[PDB]
C-alpha cells in the first residue's frame, strides 16, 4: 500500500448502470468510468487506458473472479501488470464516490457526466489526491 | 508552451473511425480515445475526464469550430478551463500516433485496443513522456 504502483479495481452499480472505479492505493486518487456491462473486455480495455497514463505494476480487486477472464489476462500480460497479493479501502471509496455523485447529479443530464464531475471534485478536493499522486510518482522516479 | 497547464485537442480519423487526441504541450504526453462521432458532446465529455486527472488551465485546437458547441463551453466553464490564445505540434503528434498504431494494429482485434496500445508505447518510450509530465507537474506544485 506504500508502493506507488498498486491500484485497486472494482465495479459498482448506480441507476441500473455499471461504474468501473480504480483507486491509487497510496494517494487515494480515483478514476471512474460508466461501462455498458461487467465483462472482461471492458475490464481489459480500462486497464490498458490506465497503464498508458500511470505506472501500474500490480492491481487488486474485491472480486477475484473479475480477473479470471482470458481477455483480462492478455491485457495484464501485454502491459506487464501483475496481480496484487499483499492486500488482505474501496468500500469507503465507493461510498465516498456515490455520495459526491449525489451532490452533483442534478447538474448533469446523463449519469456519465455526473461520474466525471464527481471524480473531478474528489481529486481536487484538497494537498489534494490529484496533487498527491503526482508527488508520489515524482519522488519514486 | 512552457506552461504545464496547456493542452491541445484534435480529432483525427483512421479506419473510418474518429480518434480524439489530447497532447500535453510541455511534455509531449498523449491521451487518445476512439469516439463515435465528432460532436460537441463527445468533446465535452472528454474534457471533463481530462480535467479530473491533470491540471487543465487552457486548451488549444487546430479547428476552432470544435469549441463553439454550447455543450463544450458548459464543460469548460464548469471545470474552469479557458480557451488558449498563445499558440499560433499535433500534425507531428497525430502522424506519430498513426505510425505507432500501424505497428501494433495486428496485435489487437478492434481499433479501440490498438489506439491504447499505441498510447502506451508512446508515453513509455523513453525520461519518457509519461515521466516528464509528472516531473513537470510536480515541480510546478
Ligand atoms: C466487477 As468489475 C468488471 O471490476
Ligand atoms: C488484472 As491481471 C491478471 O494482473
Ligand atoms: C475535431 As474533434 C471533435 O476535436
Ligand atoms: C474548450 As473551452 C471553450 O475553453
Amino acid at each position: 500500500d506504500c508502493s506507488p504502483g498498486i491500484w485497486q479495481l472494482d465495479c459498482t452499480h448506480l441507476e441500473g448502470k455499471v461504474i468501473l472505479v480504480a483507486v491509487h492505493v497510496a494517494s487515494g486518487y480515483i478514476e471512474a468510468e460508466v461501462i455498458p456491462a461487467e465483462t472482461g473486455q471492458e475490464t481489459a480495455y480500462f486497464l490498458l487506458k490506465l497503464a498508458g497514463r500511470w505506472p501500474v505494476k500490480t492491481v487488486h480487486t474485491d472480486n477475484g473472479s473479475n480477473f479470471t477472464s482470458t481477455t483480462v489476462k492478455a491485457a495484464c500480460w501485454w502491459a506487464g501488470i501483475k496481480q496484487e497479493f499483499g492486500i488482505p479501502v474501496i468500500e469507503s471509496m465507493n461510498k465516498e464516490l456515490k455520495k459526491i455523485i449525489g451532490q452533483v447529479r442534478d447538474q448533469a443530464e446523463h449519469l456519465k457526466t455526473a461520474v466525471q464531475m464527481a471524480v473531478f471534485i474528489h481529486n481536487k478536493k484538497r494537498y489534494s489526491a490529484g496533487e498527491r499522486i503526482v508527488d508520489i510518482i515524482a519522488t519514486d522516479i
